[PDB]
């Protein structure tokens, strides 16, 4: 359907950087 920023966003901050859903697709970028 879509795609859970704060889910993807949580997701990458597994990793401990920051997570961002552009359009639908999340990935892990680091501030």
């Amino acid at each position: 359907t879509v795609c859970n920023l704060r889910r993807c966003q949580l997701s990458c901050r597994s990793l401990g950087l920051l997570g961002k859903c552009i359009g639908v697709k999340c990935e892990c970028v680091k501030h």
